[PDB]
């Protein structure tokens, strides 16, 4: 299979992290990978594969390389690229770090480049979160486990959802650009949980109120802005994501 990889050709060395485990480890001795193993029954493996025909297609410096997947076996397995800080929502929280605002500027850029790409390919991420960012050596965030939350078999990312999803289950390129938003917030805010003293419940009759996140005081008034144009209460007055990239570079050189 051109998205075939055999699992003897995989080292399994050091563990990385619901949809199984992530170890990291080498192909042919020699190149170093990412290795997702599915819980066995968590997961519609069938219709999994047949997109991972589509998934291999998708390629772009922003998004996470998948290399390929191990079927014909119990789990199944993913293989990406390694990225080796990890998920993007621990990484925003190391204090340590001591991020410039241009930096967190730059992770949201990397990734609306990753969600521009995808929507000019008609594919939605339907769980864009920076739980679901990865970061590599050089601080590079991708976008990964894009279109993933199909075959997984009180757990709904509410907080990343719009109106119409909560209330009617109206996906879109348009709920795309709401999470965005969203996670543009989490990237301000260092890490924070939205909505970070409410339920999931008390946030969708909020949302429905009308309230939104508040501005992090690490965002200028024209950073949020752009994260507050992701929160139109009205789908189609969303911008999209050729938009809120030039938005984004706009700032960036404003903001140099
Ligand atoms: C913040 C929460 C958290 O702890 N997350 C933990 C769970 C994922 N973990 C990691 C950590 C490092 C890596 C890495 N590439 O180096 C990694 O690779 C993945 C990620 C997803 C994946 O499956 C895909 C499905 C669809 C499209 C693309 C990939 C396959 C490999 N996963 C951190």
């Amino acid at each position: 299979g051109s998205w075939e990889i055999d699992p003897k050709d995989l080292t399994f060395l050091k563990e990385l992290g619901q949809f199984g485990v992530v170890k990291y480890g080498k192909w042919r001795g020699q190149y170093d990978v990412a290795i997702k193993m599915i819980k066995e029954g968590s997961m519609s493996e069938d219709e999994f594969i047949e997109e991972a025909k589509v998934m291999m297609n998708l390629s772009h410096e922003k998004l996470v390389q998948l290399y390929g997947v191990c079927t014909k076996q119990r789990p199944i397995f993913i293989i990406t690229e390694y990225m080796a800080n990890g998920c993007l929502l621990n990484y925003l929280r190391e204090m340590r770090h001591r991020f410039q605002t241009q930096q967190l500027l730059e992770m949201c850029k990397d990734v609306c480049e990753a969600m521009e790409y995808l929507e000019s390919k008609q594919f939605l991420h339907r769980d864009l979160a920076a739980r679901n960012c990865l970061v590599n050596d050089q601080g590079v965030v991708k976008v990964s486990d894009f279109g993933l939350s199909r075959y997984v078999l009180s757990k709904f990312p509410v907080r990343w959802s719009p109106p119409e999803v909560l209330m009617y289950s109206k996906f879109s390129s348009k709920s795309d650009i709401w999470a965005f938003g969203v996670l543009m917030w989490e990237i301000y805010s260092l890490g924070k949980m939205p909505y970070e003293r409410f339920t999931n419940s008390e946030t969708a009759e909020h949302i429905a109120q009308g309230l939104r996140l508040y501005r992090p005081h690490l965002a200028s008034e024209k950073v949020y802005t752009i994260m507050y144009s992701c929160w139109h209460e009205k789908a189609d007055e969303r911008p999209t994501f050729k938009i809120l990239l030039s938005n984004i570079l706009d700032v960036m050189d404003e903001e140099s």
